């Protein structure tokens, strides 16, 4: 299954447009647990945009962990064609919680002084998503088109990018609480 869509989807998608989407990566049941793992860690006080890092190891976080496996499955079967890039490793994953009280997270280029992260991979939480009266949508500026890309923060919506400047990238305000997973992967 993850050669599959790596070979026949991630790899030219992203070689290609150096965005892309993958909608329904883990299945409803699997992605609500992840979403009842991500709110617990919240509501019990362990955020400090607020965040925080977790291994996959820790606990509430055994999903979590799966869906970095389940990740990390898709990129070692990308091959080194993903980019050309030989990836050697990621981050721990990022949970990352906008409030809904209108803040976001103004344009940036993820890695814009040459460490090593090359992809960044973000996999959302946020179910029946409203986003004409929720805003939230992740707004990416490819480098080589006129056009910019609009992501809506859907439930179970696995999303990959170059993280250098190819993809400077912003959060548009948020009027409902949002979330977010991401690692980083490195050359
Ligand atoms: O959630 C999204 O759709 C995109 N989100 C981002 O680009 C983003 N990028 N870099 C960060 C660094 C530290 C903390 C939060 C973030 C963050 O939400
Ligand atoms: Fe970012």
């Amino acid at each position: 299954p993850a050669l599959k869509l790596a070979l026949e989807y991630i790899v030219p998608c992203m070689n290609k447009h150096g965005i892309c989407v993958v909608d329904d990566f883990l299945g409803k049941e699997t992605g609500q647990q992840i979403g009842d793992e991500v709110r617990a860690l919240h509501d019990t006080g362990k955020f400090t945009d607020k965040i925080t890092w977790i291994e996959g190891k820790e606990p509430g976080c055994e999903t979590i962990g799966l869906l970095m496996s389940s990740m990390d499955d898709l990129i070692r079967h990308c091959n080194g064609k993903l980019g050309s890039y030989k990836i050697n490793g990621r981050t721990k994953a990022m949970v990352a919680c906008y409030p809904g009280n209108g803040t976001g997270y103004v344009r940036h280029v993820d890695n814009p002084n040459g460490d090593g992260r090359c992809v960044t991979c973000i996999y959302y939480l946020n179910k029946d998503w409203d986003a004409k009266v929720s805003g939230g949508i992740l707004r990416i500026f490819p480098e080589g088109k006129a056009q910019f890309a609009d992501i809506e923060p859907k439930f179970d919506r696995l999303l990959f990018f170059w993280s250098d400047r190819r993809n400077p990238h912003e959060v548009q305000p948020a009027y409902a609480t949002r979330y977010a997973i991401t690692v980083w992967y490195f050359d």
